[PDB]
């Protein structure tokens, strides 16, 4: 082998798609235990098999409507629509539109710029304290790049004018953006066809369907003031409590008594659940409506302190030394909070970095909500433990 | 704020330092539990605070030292220097050098390209199975970007001519390579000044010094046939078994016994050592000499043959349902195994997601050792709770 074919450089856009796992998460199957929104029995916890590369391209997407509301906090509404017969899935949002307008260093439409090519982004200003999951101006590029056809449409009554392009063959191919006229209500919809030779698969399958079911579930217990509908319909989920609900409300302890779940909202950017695990530690948290599927910073401060308080409890019976680890087997708990300018190891966003001094906000929970922790199955199930 | 100053693009380069977490993990210090190889205690598990990104970059140049075990088996030697007062590390190897030429695509010298440009690697090809950790071609770029100082020395008899060329300020200032003659034996030796003041440090302290010592220690028991010497003196661990050892020969367990410590090599590719914890589940694994921090496939693999089996054992003696979570939440493994083509989710690599059957290897683990297992106290353990 010569130098010149052992030693290569690659382009940005070649690297993605060379390298795709770090971008977006594996395009390979994965089988794994976890719950999803099914057709038949609702929200349950299964082996589902899955592209976690192409669960995360929607994600990109569904994550970038959710943040609209901070942009414009009159936003009410996020449509998804998924249709596997077609290939084809949309994601609507109200709120304010994207100018539709020349950027006046880059010579493009705005629209153009920030779905087209890469490291583009509003939340590289740091200085702005924002509580959007967008960070690294990479997310709706990476769902191009995955699709087949990507299309763009917003229209924002601000610039009196809407914008409509389309991308084809995985960001290669374009054509002139379509420019009208608006005055009306201002919205944006992601229309794409996901490259599915890319994660090897035929069609959209029942379980990638019903975890991006799931995800929109997520955020309309995650995203405060949205209303969201799935395939026409709006999700009868209300607010974070009611979320939760789904997992917990008619479920039972292994003893046959209903599991006991406490709540609080601490503050506006805090709401916490907790109940009794018999299958140890388990942990559903948001970050700014990113699921933050393997955990990270935000779910130990409040973890830690529920733990902390529950061992004070347990010593007062406990006349041995009980663990950590072992009080944080017993938990279930359930975290939405926002987070100033987050930090992540992975674009993937699995798990959330920042120290919580520099959360913007603190969680305390309150005295109540920890006497009512001691009252859920957890310090029970330490101290019949202590007695082996 | 005009449209200009909301949507921004960055530059690559520009990128990297202002989100430096999906590439090098946080810029802010942690504080963690862990294992670090201390001046006055040697191996020890203790609160550790440094900087996870400083860290990272010493292990960029680190593992791709171990990496040139694969381009040239007949490398035996792996040299660390880390002085806190000069601000000044090291590390040095021997087998073959880069090749000392015109790149006659590129148009720069070998070694100034793979060292000064992004996205620059041998690995880019996956046809060839490699077993190297080097996937991305970032690596060596990270650590310069991060360093006042950052100097490439390599010679190669193959082309007669060794190679010195410095970066500094980031890697945004360099001068011309120095060029000479060179017929002896090939070395390359990285030298670097990690900018301190990107990770808010005053200088190297005694916690990151001892957890770069400590990846030393890894190098010595996972890089099979390759010495490393730190600080100029050859440490003295002579393969997995006995890196092993330095966590579990001198321990006991909670009612005084010495912890049973089985051990297989099933292949060259995998080097497996168990014993009880009684702290939760634990893993130290490496992938090609990558520190598995986060675990990944590879230690799924390994764990879920232990727990079927020992489930079966258990089972002969439970006539109540015992499950998985509980026999691994006994489990200490260690996992030394030779991945090709290995995926992870970021950068920094602490989670390999290549499923098995991608491997390129297997792990049967053999019926003497899976009765081993059965009698290093886990089964006891379950048994013991199966009374309660
Ligand atoms: C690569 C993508 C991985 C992934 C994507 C995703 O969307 O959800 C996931 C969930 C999950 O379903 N949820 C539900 C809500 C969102 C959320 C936020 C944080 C943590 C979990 C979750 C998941 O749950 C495992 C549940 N245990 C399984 C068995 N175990 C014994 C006990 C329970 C594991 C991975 C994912
Ligand atoms: C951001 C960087 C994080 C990190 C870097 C690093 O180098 O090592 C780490 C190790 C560690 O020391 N080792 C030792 C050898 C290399 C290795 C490979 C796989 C897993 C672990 C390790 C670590 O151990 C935690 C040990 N538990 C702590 C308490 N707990 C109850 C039980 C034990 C946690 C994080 C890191
Ligand atoms: N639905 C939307 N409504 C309005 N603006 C949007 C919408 N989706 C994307 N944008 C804008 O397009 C930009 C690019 O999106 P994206 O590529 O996902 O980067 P990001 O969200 O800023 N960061 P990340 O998702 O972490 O890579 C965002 O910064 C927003 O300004
Ligand atoms: N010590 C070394 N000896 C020989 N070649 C080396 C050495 N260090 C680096 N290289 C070469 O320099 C290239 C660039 O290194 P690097 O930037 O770390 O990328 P990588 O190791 O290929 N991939 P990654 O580390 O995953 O980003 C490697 O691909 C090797 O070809
Ligand atoms: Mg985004
Ligand atoms: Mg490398």
């Amino acid at each position: 082998a010569s130098v010149e074919r052992v030693y290569q450089k690659k382009t940005q856009l070649e690297h993605i798609l060379l390298r795709p796992d770090t971008y977006i998460g594996s395009v390979e199957p994965l089988t794994q235990f976890m719950w999803v929104y099914d057709e038949d029995v609702g929200m349950n916890c299964r082996e589902v098999t899955f592209v976690p590369g192409l669960y995360k391209i929607f994600d990109e997407i569904l994550v970038n409507a959710a943040d609209n509301k901070q942009r414009d906090k009159n936003m009410t509404c996020i449509k998804v629509s998924i249709d596997p017969e077609s290939n084809i899935i949309s994601i609507w949002n109200n709120g304010k539109g994207i100018p539709v307008v020349e950027h006046k260093v880059e010579k493009v439409y705005v629209p153009a710029l920030i779905f087209g090519q890469l490291l583009t982004s509003s939340n590289y200003d740091d200085d702005e304290k924002k509580v959007t999951g967008g960070r690294n101006g990479y997310g709706a590029k990476l769902c191009n790049i995955f699709s087949t056809k990507f299309t763009v449409e917003t229209a924002c009554k601000e610039y009196k004018h809407s914008f409509k392009q389309t991308w084809m063959n995985n960001m290669m191919k374009t054509s002139e953006a379509k420019i009208k006229h608006f005055d009306g209500e201002d919205y944006t919809c992601i229309t794409f066809q996901p490259d599915l030779s890319k994660f090897k698969m035929e069609k959209l399958d029942k379980d990638i369907v019903a975890l991006m079911t799931r995800r929109a579930y997520d955020l309309a217990g995650s995203c405060r003031g949205v209303k969201v509908m799935f395939n026409g319909k709006k999700l009868p989920v209300n607010g974070f409590r009611s979320y939760v609900d789904l997992y917990v409300k008619d479920k039972l302890d292994e003893t046959g008594v209903a599991l006991k779940v406490i709540h609080e909202l601490a503050n506006e950017r805090w709401d916490v659940c907790l109940t009794l695990s018999e299958k140890g530690f388990q942990q559903i948290s948001f970050v700014n409506s990113i699921a933050t599927t393997k955990g990270g910073r935000h779910v130990d401060y409040v973890v830690d302190q529920v733990v902390g308080k529950l061992i004070e409890v347990v010593k007062k019976k406990n006349k041995v030394s009980v663990k950590p680890f072992q009080v944080k087997n017993h938990i279930w708990v359930f975290i939405n909070c926002l987070i100033e300018n987050p930090t992540f190891d992975s674009q993937t966003k699995e798990n959330m970095t920042l120290q919580p001094k520099s959360f913007g906000s603190k969680c305390q929970l309150s005295e109540k909500f920890f006497k009512a922790a001691s009252n859920c199955g957890i310090v029970e199930s330490i101290l019949n433990w202590v007695k082996f």
